[PDB]
């Protein structure tokens, strides 16, 4: 039932937060001002 270990079974947050700071080219450059 647990399904895999998707970050403390948070229903796999951690995918936004990867895009978002592996693949957030668009973000970083957003957040250095």
């Amino acid at each position: 039932q647990p399904l895999p270990d998707c970050c403390r079974q948070k229903t796999c947050s951690c995918r936004l937060y990867e895009l978002l700071h592996g693949a957030g080219n668009h973000a970083a450059g957003i957040l250095t001002l």
